[PDB]
């Protein structure tokens, strides 16, 4: 698992469930490609995105949907989406989480990167 | 003066100075077209971005430079950059503070939308 | 004006207003004693609080009474206070300004110092 | 173990290993009386701090020394320590983990609250 996703609510004092997350990679023609998705467990954590094969070298945006998040939870939140955006892999393969804590009006994001 | 951005530092406890900060609109087809742009002032500021007239209610993206911020501190940063992407809608108040706070692996943002 | 407090809430996207605020000073026995108070203004911000002849070096507790704030905005809150503790020393800038951002089971906070 | 610390370091990306954490609890006359105390592990985590038995209700303080953790790391940071104060167990027991997200001159805090 090179890249999982961990997201907090900081509302509630839970883990934010059943959130989705997108993420993109930019292709040769500088587009962002579609490249993984899936959604927060009941523990808030979202594995299982890639694999080591696939993963490889590039830019990655990581979009965890918090509009659709806090509007499930029937709250108006301000932003759209949170949006972590990297270069990966560019010194040999790494393992990134990426942790997010929500609010309706704010969000904080780290990046949590480990050498196997 | 309805947008406003501050961004400040975690690492050395100060505004985050001369950072590069562009705004766009999302236009009919989903694409991002150029809507305001500057730099943060000596106070981490970014006042002037647009008008009244200018700025209607849509989808916008606030895209902070942050790894040219930390590359000209010397520092190596995670992030191609930050974004912040929001609708600005009418029926909230008028004027729109958008503030960051950056690490090197780090970022936290929140709105203050007041009248 | 070495000492400023500035509030915002993650919750309503807003300055957080009317905030209780208690500083202390760490005494030589190692307790706290205080020494200013105020409430946040409109604007989230709480100015006055001390004097350059009064902000001596030592150590400072900012104590910021979260708890009454949610409890009047009708929302429950995890946190007794949140606390803001440092060391002022004369050798950095010379104006402190802490922020904080409030959520009900969390909070940010940093220094913005600069001369 | 119903009292976890988590600690990530927002500087390296990483968890902040050997952190000292030191609990106390306000007792009948309204002082702060030592509870419990440990420091981070290599992933960041602290466990152990605690049992259900003598975790009982009261207002808690738990206090992570981010100075002593900076300057280990040669860095002057601006902070004595981050505190998070909370009253614990008042509808009966819960599991509390304390996440904190470190910079010099900033820290972020959050709890996640969970009933077995
Ligand atoms: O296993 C992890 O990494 C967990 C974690 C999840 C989120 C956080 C965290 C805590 C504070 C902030 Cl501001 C942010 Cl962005 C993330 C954290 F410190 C730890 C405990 C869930
Ligand atoms: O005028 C404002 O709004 C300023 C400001 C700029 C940034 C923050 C701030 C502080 C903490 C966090 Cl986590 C975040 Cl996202 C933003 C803040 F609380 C205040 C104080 C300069």
């Amino acid at each position: 698992c090179p890249l999982m996703v961990k997201v907090l609510d900081a509302v509630r004092g839970s883990p934010a469930i059943n959130v989705a997350v997108h993420v993109f990679r930019k292709a040769a023609d500088d587009t962002w490609e579609p490249f993984a998705s899936g959604k927060t467990s009941e523990s808030g954590e979202l594995h299982g995105l890639t694999t080591e094969e696939e993963f490889v070298e590039g830019i990655y945006k990581v979009e965890i949907d918090t509009k659709s998040y806090w509007k499930a939870l029937g709250i108006s939140p301000f932003h759209e989406h949170a949006e972590v955006v990297f270069t990966a892999n560019d010194s040999g393969p790494r393992r990134y989480t990426i942790a997010a804590l929500l609010s309706p009006y704010s969000y904080s994001t780290t990046a949590v990167v480990t050498n196997p």
